[PDB]
């Protein structure tokens, strides 16, 4: 399962809680139909992939962590490692996503 950030001290928590793993946030709204598209299958990679930490943040319950990150595209997947930013995805292409994961693992 991708577990959905509450509040920042939540996203705080689970980035000290992955260690040295990559952390790939889904940023996402409910308006949104191709996050709505991608949602399952992303479900499916969390569950086939424990090597990497799956977050979701809906921008709409958690405005002020994306306006932090400048989140300007819905989606947006944000992935960061050993507290560090290290790319980004604008939109919903799974077999883009899925090279970024293997890029930055
Ligand atoms: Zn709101």
């Amino acid at each position: 399962m991708v577990y959905q950030v509450k509040d920042q001290e939540d996203f705080t928590k689970q980035l000290n809680e992955a260690g040295n793993k990559l952390v790939v946030i889904d940023f996402y709204a409910t308006w949104c139909g191709p996050c709505k598209m991608i949602a399952p299958k992303l479900e499916e990679l969390s569950q086939s992939m424990s090597d990497v930490v799956f977050l979701k943040v809906d921008v709409d319950e958690c405005e002020d962590i994306a306006q932090d990150n400048q989140i300007a595209s819905m989606p947006t997947f944000l992935f960061m490692k050993n507290g560090q930013k290290l790319d980004s995805l604008s939109g919903a292409n799974y077999d883009k996503l899925l090279e970024l994961v293997e890029k930055n693992k």
